[PDB]
């Protein structure tokens, strides 16, 4: 059970709305690239992006920041787990 990336939620919204990333980027006032990077999980939601999402969709920024924080923590914990398993592993 990996966390749901904000980008995955966005992609699903755009799919339901039958609009593309460029159309949505235009609405938000950011570049297509920036939206596509979020969708592809290459770029994190910033406060600025959360605010724009919140206004455009009418669901507020916190939903989006919460999504991103959960992702951030999951990757931090994964990383920590790997790091320590490695330290603890004998060759």
């Amino acid at each position: 059970v990996r966390p749901i990336h904000p980008g995955e939620v966005i992609a699903d919204i755009l799919d339901d709305l039958d609009i593309n990333t460029a159309n949505f980027a235009e609405i938000l006032g950011v570049s297509n690239q920036t939206i596509q990077e979020v969708i592809n999980g290459q770029r994190s939601i910033t406060v600025d992006i959360a605010i724009r999402l919140g206004k455009a969709l009418g669901n507020g920024p916190r939903l989006w920041l919460n999504l991103q924080q959960k992702v951030d923590l999951w990757y931090a914990l994964q990383s920590h787990k790997e790091e320590y398993e490695q330290v603890m592993t004998l060759v």
